[PDB]
């Protein structure tokens, strides 16, 4: 496939917009505590890092969900870790937009972490892509 | 591939619809058995009196921890929600649900579907 210059189509372009901060919860953090920092900064995600800086994985409203529909109230005190997914598929600066629908519709997760020389660099989400594809 | 109606012949004209006396934490339970984000708040007569998402379910375990999964549904649900129309298309409703900041829009004087932002996503590939 081939693309033109300044239409919004790599994640490089998307970050220039919106930002390249990353919000992080550690892994000792409580359920019920994690859902107060999603509800804080307004997003669905937070990504999972240790003192070190590793990504050890991701948390989001979904996974809020399936813990209180299998364990309710108890499973607010339970820690990140045993909730959030470990296995984080991951993007680079000069993936597409395209890319990105695919992995997100086939994988069926909204969230895609993004990596450049073994490093956490930003964070893009669906409806970034979608608003990318209208904006102009 | 671009009206509601086309959306809706690919992917189904059911939704799922919980009563406005059943808990938040039962709600949840709800989205989990069927995998999905969203659910229409409907009385014992047909009508929609809110949406409810995994989204508010966040705003209330934030505010009020556990007694929150005690409280009715009714309580943490939106009630002023927005529609589309069989004719509406894959473009208008991008606009509204990046405006709006919402990724659920109810197709509509009777409730005939449900078209979310992966539908969208999904049919524009
Ligand atoms: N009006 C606008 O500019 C935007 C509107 N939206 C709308 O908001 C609703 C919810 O949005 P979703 O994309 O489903 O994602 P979301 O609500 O998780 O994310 C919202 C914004 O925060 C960013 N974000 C998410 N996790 C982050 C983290 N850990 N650190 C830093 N930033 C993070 C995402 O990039 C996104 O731009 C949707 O209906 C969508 O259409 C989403 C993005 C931008
Ligand atoms: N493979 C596929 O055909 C689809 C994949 N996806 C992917 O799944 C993940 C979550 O999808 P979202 O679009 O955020 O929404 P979602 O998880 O709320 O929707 C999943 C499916 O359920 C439907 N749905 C939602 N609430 C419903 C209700 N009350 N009654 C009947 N149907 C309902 C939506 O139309 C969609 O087909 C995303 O990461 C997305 O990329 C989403 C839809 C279809
Ligand atoms: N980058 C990712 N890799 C793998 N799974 C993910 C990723 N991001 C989100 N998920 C999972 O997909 C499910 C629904 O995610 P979301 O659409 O991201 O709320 C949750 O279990 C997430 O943990
Ligand atoms: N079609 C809609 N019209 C109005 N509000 C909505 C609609 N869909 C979802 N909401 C609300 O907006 C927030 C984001 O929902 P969602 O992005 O669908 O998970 C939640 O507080 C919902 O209660």
């Amino acid at each position: 496939n081939l693309y033109f210059q300044g239409m919004a189509t790599f994640v490089k372009d998307l970050l220039d917009r919106k930002g390249r901060d990353v919000v992080t919860v550690g892994p000792d953090v409580s359920i019920g505590e994690a859902a107060g920092t999603l509800h804080a900064h307004k997003i669905g995600a937070v990504v999972v890092t240790d003192a070190d800086g590793v990504v050890l994985g991701i948390f989001t409203e979904r996974d809020l969900v399936k813990a209180v529909a299998g364990q309710g109230a108890a499973s607010l005190q339970q820690s990140v870790s045993v909730a959030m997914t470990k296995n984080v598929v991951r993007c680079q600066h000069n993936s597409t937009t395209d890319q990105l629908m695919e992995i997100m519709t086939g994988g069926r997760f909204r969230h895609v972490p993004v990596e450049e020389n073994g490093r956490l660099a930003g964070i893009i989400s669906i409806g970034d892509v979608v608003k990318a594809r209208i904006g102009e």
